[PDB]
């Protein structure tokens, strides 16, 4: 029948690989969150427009390149694209927006007085590494500038130096003054701007560097949901990150991106420091080595799977839809697996930021996740998730877990969720149900920071506060109730779990009811 | 700390096991429900008084002896010392009444005129068993009227007899037209109106004899709760029962008597067809071999369990205690793994009904079944009872599996349920919760037959129907908070979950509710 | 099908109990040993005789009564018996000799009504020893008012008379009575929960001791064992002498409850001593302690025996009560190695009925075991080790399983071997081979292990000499009803000669 | 700590992928086979002894291009720098010879705008193609792919001969273009007429597997079978399932097989690119409770045809896939054509070794002797109680002397940690053993001991001296040694626990 259904009554681990069917369809609703950078092949507020038709749910905006000004104006056309579906309120779909830092960049100057030329090392050749000043924009074949100017102190004399995302690999053969004389490795196209790594080395750069501190100043201005906090490498990283924002940037939710060795080592006081992780793969797989990376992904998703809080994949995960219509084999599998291992987002950078296809690749992440979605062993990992602090005196805890219980039991449509700050809908989320949970809420600011859970379809009232407090809850109830018969994830007479409190203000949601649909 | 709470965390049965803690003490709620036989060392209404506050729930009527003049009596005094404590609703126990029929029985006649009277059987001599009625009151250690006629046609030569609770067994030498001339296997002192077996052959006597006929009209005249259907055979015979008892005690709740091979061999019709089941282990241990009946007990407790019906363990639970004021070590161990397994009710015949001391059974009983409640793998129980049918679209069934759910999260102090049926109830109560389900009622036949169901503490509302729903619902929650307060279940500021609906009538229960006590 | 086969094949504990079939027959195979105590219903050799053939295993002697000529002559019928059945060392049961200790004791000094609720002093003064009364009573016990404080219980003549201490003297106390009964002189006293400074052993229990090392006897049952230190004393009094004697520690008390783990890690087995205990701690708290020592044990490796009033109404009557039943069924079930047989055996009109009554309750029983889940999470509990005999005895286990094989064959010297094939629970019923006769008697302490006896020459080559004692086992098992020829079983042997060598797991039909 | 054994202690799924630690590092074992495509990037003798050192295992050629003779070369050179190592038989690595056939297809003819109409005709003098039967297998709605995929057409209206068609996706048509079905149950040849001459070509070149390409159904397997014929009756048949009715009719072409290829590229045209994971996972899954080999393939590590390091997605993938339970991971353009051979071969090698730590094993074998059905097979016994006890005293190796490679292929079956070095005088079972996970096969040169318990011991000693060599374990170590009861084929009854010398 439907949503791997056959597959979900299997005893075993073996038997829900075994019965995953084809021919088995999933139901309409899509639980990952769709992180998409914007970049020069999507600012358009008409592209914009398509790209949540086709499934975004964040917009991630990189810092590493872009004006300010550049930066502000694709801010202004995501929201002239999100607030163009908000006249009908059933049909609005929330988006937020996402600001990525710069961080600790270790970055090349510019090919031949230009952004596009491009030298070609060829292999077991010598290139100087310069930080001189005058060779900043006059890069050649046998000169390089970088803008890290502490490079010569902590390289040791037989160093690797990785550039371009890992690809042009060097060895450090003499030291100098402000120079280093290296010999290439692995050659290959050298162009301008281009990233590099230092693996071995304890690199003194700044937490919160010079740029960062007018970009996260930008954020609070501008309103974003969230920050991707580059190269968190402790907790007082993710603190400094916290202590920069302040007052103002409180309800701003700090993502701490693990990009290195010491934050895969230093995880769990980063963890207990952020409000969530992005396994940042690309870094992680030059800093690291690359058949590591996997082991690194499973952790830091199974361990915010424990600890509750969001996790995005990141990184390749789409990489030949930049030039082709459709994606790998290879590409496929990884979107799948990680919607499997439990990533509460999946993310698109070059795809949707510079790609010929933006659209294809937003439409192949829907459609993979929701199949995955499906393919989840939800009965193993519900009763795994059950153990973990299976008595607390928190009543709220105990409603969470109920529903859930009670979607699993009647096979339900939806988990309708009031909630205010996020926090009830957020204690849903973590039990992972198959049921899509509808969020419901007046704060907006709620709306756009509820995609970075697994199942969490936010909806924004719009309504006015009804004089009578129980009239105004069963208003918003029958709000989500119009939403999923519009968007065809239950029709009337199916049954939905309620959730519900007592009295107004946060804290307070006790009440579950299992609703038929009217 | 308490409850075996620490056992409760185990990841393992054999863990459960090793973690059982003597200094480890049980909650105050007991949710196993004790049956009792009223016979002559308990009848009195001020011994009734006694029986209640040591904790009877429920009171047996043997229709093996007795007229229906003296059984009505028996009934009027357990309803004159229940409605004693109805003056105090708060500590009012609802006791229900119980018929177990007679059923096709074989039963000896008197010896030498006489019911106290006794002879002794020597090893290897003779006995000639007659159906003569001349010798109906003339038995001795040569002859032995018996009241089954066909006893000649269903016996053929050298197939075993069995007398007086299986302790005293012949085999036959010879047959005659209306005379069996028998040799004595094991001796010992034959007394008068003793109960006759006959395994391996099948006898042709009535399922619902004309005496069972008439007994059944009386139970649906004095108001019974439930019958105790002897030797029960196959479908059809709880199918003679309900046709007996018919439209006017349909609501009365059939228990079938499991008593004999065909019963064991045809269980799963005979479940199908009945209300509940009595594992009736007496009568079970002459039938098939007495190694055999643990293996029937274990099948017939466990698949009423997966049935969702209740299941009484019957027979010999402390069988020493007629004489003695502490039970044997056997004793204590048969009715701890009777709750362990999962037997609803447990039950004591000639302890309560003929012994010495049985204020002290009831109270043994209680205490074993306590310790034994804290004993159980919840754990590993919940989550096998969940798998049984995961998929349901009945909405009272996601509801009540939420609430167990629930209760298990915050350990909580109680399941509060209205009811009307007991269904939703009963609902709760199968899925076998730690917590005890304290089930408010205004219908006082629904208080009373909860008791046949594991974890149900049935409290009876005597107050008038409030004009307000919501105020009607709210007076009833506070009751049974009031009730579990005075019992020591919980206290103030404790966690317990509340199961209401969102109309009144039976049927619609929807709402759960995790309150704090007040 | 048979031997319970439907219902080992279920995927959940409740569908295993579901499926429990009373017209599914076991194999001949019983598993459980047989403990019997022996007293004057069971004491002559044509009684004894009949005896070891309804299947007892190990005979137990009561040294609380008695005197050492009686119990010597007891122990010289059980051999007389026993060895009655050499002659065919195929068909050949051997027999186990058990010395239960009598244990230190509280005890008292015409009898007196104690009323309830009303009020007796206990002193400690010789004075008043000789004749007690309703008022003032003597122990012999001088340190009880060390060990017991102010509101503590006091019970006297197995928990018949129960007392509440109110005040605390130096050499005397006073009581307060709540169940009343009828006070004898000389009777038994306990303290519940009390951390007693009695020895160890008493000086009778010096001279049974050094007494059964003289008899041979095969394993010891010491009575009140609270701490590590008391397992050590009776290990000191044995001494090299009888090094090989298996301490079985009898748990009879609060305190030997409370400090198991240290006990456990010293004995080399333990008695679940219910009776005593029943006195000790609170009666419906026994089963609770019962399955905590049964599954400690089962996790160790170690033997654990349940005791005590299984099969009481045998004493007087032919059939035992479905509470009786269901008793020795569970503890089967929860995984006593071991079952135990007192007044039944000792004093009983029907002592021979009660052996197979055990018999037939036990493999009905061992049949119903859910084997799928019990291997499981003893496979998970087990630790990766780097010993060879170890990982062999559980890839056997594992080949049993799969095969479902008529049995698991064992040569072994000292019986360990054998033993690490038992911790892990195997249905197929293990056949331990062995040359030396105290193995053969102390391997009835263990579940599954059938202990043969090769009387046969040893061998000119060590290979054609682990062939044999192979084949008397394929022949023992032919002629017990155990397999047929052609049927699977899995054999255990070692690489060289001598304990701790087993390495090899071989698949064989059975010729 | 190493091995991932901190992770293999965890009581529960989450916890086991919590506890993954990049600071862990592996054991040199690699258990995964690597199966790759060789082409002019990696055809000479010189490229070809460094695929071997950097971890190739079995060699595959493509049939769809190339001459015999080409092929003939290829499959020459191939063993001309496999025999270059065997000259120290401790550290000689076997190397397999793969034939992937081309398989029956539907092409275009000789000489396109986006939501047009084009008409499709079968009069051989517009598009034309050369599959006669098409208008009975697709319907009205049902879709149409030209060359791979990337042109899509859907059926307005089919007559007799002609099929009128409207375009759905956009792009230039040439020539000769290979034509997809979706969802059509196609009645062309399970052997086609240059197949059958490529099949024969294998038994002459003695090919020690065949992947047979488009299985549908479990009488295409035996079709392979009958052109392998007698002589080519020890070259094992892996089906490669391609298509919707090969998902399908899974369980009988299972049956009838030796293998299984989940041939991704192929399958993701056929079926919906979004599906296929489901269909990997399904595949893998049941081959595993079968215990027949299964192999991975198309696009795993697919960027490194143009780049020295892969994607993180082409990383993930190859983890995933051996983490599922491939048995073995394939390289097509990647090793055919690509600029990189060497260090795609190096991070297959990599990724699976780490993968294969990463496994949660203890839930893993507790499944899959739950599934093992109970049979009176003594080998079936031994092999499931030899991997039990390498678990339990966490060993070195399962040694196993085989013939015909069965016996090692039971071990295999129940997923060990510990890797399976097989020891065989057959030089074909060697070869044929890189199909299963976990075996590690080495050829026994050593002529035949008369006493037959020496030549038993020889082989053994000769296991201990591999692994010793190898890294696998060294002197005092633990190891499970597997032999049986007499010479000759199914009497591997004996399981032993042996220190290393």
């Amino acid at each position: 029948q439907t949503q791997q259904l056959h597959a979900a009554m299997a005893d075993t681990f073996l038997e829900h690989m075994c019965r995953l069917d084809i021919d088995s369809p999933p139901i309409t609703a899509r639980n990952t969150g769709i992180i998409c950078t914007i970049g020069p092949a999507s600012r358009s507020v008409e592209t914009l427009k398509e790209m949540i038709k086709s499934g975004m749910n964040v917009a991630r905006l990189n810092f590493s390149h872009g004006t300010h000004e550049y930066h502000a104006e694709t801010i202004k056309n995501v929201r002239t694209a999100t607030e163009s579906f908000a006249s009908d309120p059933i049909l609005y779909r929330p988006v937020a927006v996402a600001l990525d830092t710069k961080g600790p960049e270790i970055r090349t100057g510019l090919i031949k007085g230009s952004g596009t030329a491009e030298v070609e090392l060829k292999k077991g050749a010598t290139l100087k590494i310069t930080l001189d000043n005058a060779y900043m924009e006059k890069c050649d074949e046998n000169i390089l500038w970088l803008d890290y100017k502490n490079i010569c102190k902590v390289v040791e004399v037989g160093s690797k130096i990785y550039v371009d995302d890992g690809l042009i690999s060097l060895q450090v053969k003499q030291k100098g003054a402000d120079f280093l004389v290296t010999e290439v490795e692995n050659g290959g196209s050298l162009g301008s701007k281009k990233g590099v790594n230092l693996p071995g080395a304890a690199v003194d750069l700044p937490a919160v560097s010079e740029k960062d501190i007018q970009d996260l100043k930008f954020g609070v201005e501008q309103d974003v949901d969230m920050v991707f906090a580059s190269f968190i490498r402790k907790a007082s990283d993710v603190h400094e990150v916290r202590k920069v924002l302040g007052e103002k940037g409180k309800n701003i939710k700090i993502i701490s991106k693990i990009e290195n060795h010491e934050g895969v080592r230093r995880f769990d006081e980063i963890l207990e420091a952020s409000d969530g992780i992005m396994v940042a793969r690309g870094d992680l797989g030059i800093e690291i080595p690359a058949e590591k990376v996997f082991l690194a992904q499973k952790m830091m998703i199974g361990r915010c799977n424990r600890a509750g809080k969001p996790v995005i994949c990141a990184t390749q995960m789409l990489e030949s839809m930049i030039k082709k219509p459709r994606p790998t084999r290879a590409e496929g599998s990884d979107v799948a697996n990680a919607v499997l291992d439990g990533a509460d987002c999946i993310m698109l950078s070059g795809e949707t930021a510079k790609g010929d296809y933006p659209l294809e690749a937003v439409r192949m992440q829907h459609l993979i996740a929701r199949e995955a979605e499906a393919a989840i062993y939800h009965l193993q990992l519900f009763e795994e998730l059950r153990r973990l602090a299976p008595i607390t005196s928190d009543p709220t805890e105990a409603t969470a877990v109920g529903a859930v219980e009670a979607s699993f039991k009647c096979c339900s449509g939806a988990i309708i969720v009031l909630t205010k700050s996020g926090r009830s809908a957020h204690q849903v989320a973590r039990y992972r149900p198959r049921a899509p949970i509808i969020a419901v809420t007046r704060n907006p600011q709620t709306a756009r920071q509820a995609h970075l859970y697994r199942g969490i379809f936010p909806v924004l009232c719009k309504d006015p506060v009804q004089e009578a407090w129980a009239e105004d809850v069963d208003l918003r109830v029958n709000f989500a109730m119009n939403v999923g018969k519009a968007r065809g994830f239950f029709k009337k007479g199916d049954v939905v779990i309620v959730l519900t409190g007592w009295r107004p203000g946060s804290g307070f949601t006790n009440t579950m009811r299992v609703v038929p649909v009217p």
